[PDB]
């Protein structure tokens, strides 16, 4: 019943940007792919996810953080991590793996300097915006491509 | 946030849908139609959308204005009670996605925990007198 919700959360996400694949056989690790988005430094880019899905999901969500190099204020240069509201205070079970990787997406066409998972890369992005932009499509021309 | 319910309200109109009651754009009529292959099928149901001040963080109050038969919906009044308006809603939710979910309900009802005592009941110990019913109340009030 839990490995039901999953089994089709994975066939809708194909059938539909954004894919996923499960990882070592085990339906609770998935590997997440976003495309970057048209218009950002992103672009072009390929960026891989790693996914943890908690034994108590739905109701818990998933754990997300990027395994792909990314130059983003609001996804740590160093570990990949990130902190979506709608994986924390505005996840619900009725929202969906999906939602969460396009939720993601969004984020890389919207950067917030103002509320930021790297200070480093907060730092530049209000010093040097265009430099913080150069830096980005470098490191996505660099390493997700 | 009324920039958030105009774009939703445009998004919905571009099944289900909905559209503003008169000039209050914090109250909308719905409108769901029965599935297929269901006793609902061919009915258009109108709903009642009550968009409280501080929405997206409080979730719509929805009711069906359509008399129904069905155990998760009152016959007397329209009430439900729908997780995703309730426990499950999200401001990450759309009132496009409660409308699926209501929809979903109709085509999908559960009698063992119901919102209509007296259709559950008939539901459970009477079923085809409770798909016959619920094609007459579809016939009568939905079309």
């Amino acid at each position: 019943r839990e490995q039901a919700r999953l089994l089709k959360e994975l066939a809708d996400i194909q059938q539909l940007g954004v894919s996923a694949q499960i990882v070592g056989g085990d339906i609770h690790r998935w590997r997440g792919f976003i495309a970057g988005p048209l218009g950002t430094p992103y672009e072009g880019g390929h960026f891989t996810l790693d996914i943890v899905i908690p034994p108590d999901y739905p109701y818990n969500p998933p754990k997300m953080k990027f395994v792909t190099k990314i130059w983003h204020p609001n996804i740590s240069s160093q570990t990949g991590a990130i902190c979506l509201d709608i994986l924390k205070h505005e996840w619900s079970p009725a929202l969906t793996i999906r939602t969460a990787l396009l939720s993601i997406q969004a984020m890389l066409a919207d950067p917030v300097p103002t509320d930021p998972q790297d200070a480093e890369v907060a730092k530049m992005m209000i010093e040097n915006h265009p430099l913080f932009v150069q830096t980005a499509k470098l490191w996505t021309e660099t390493f997700a491509k």
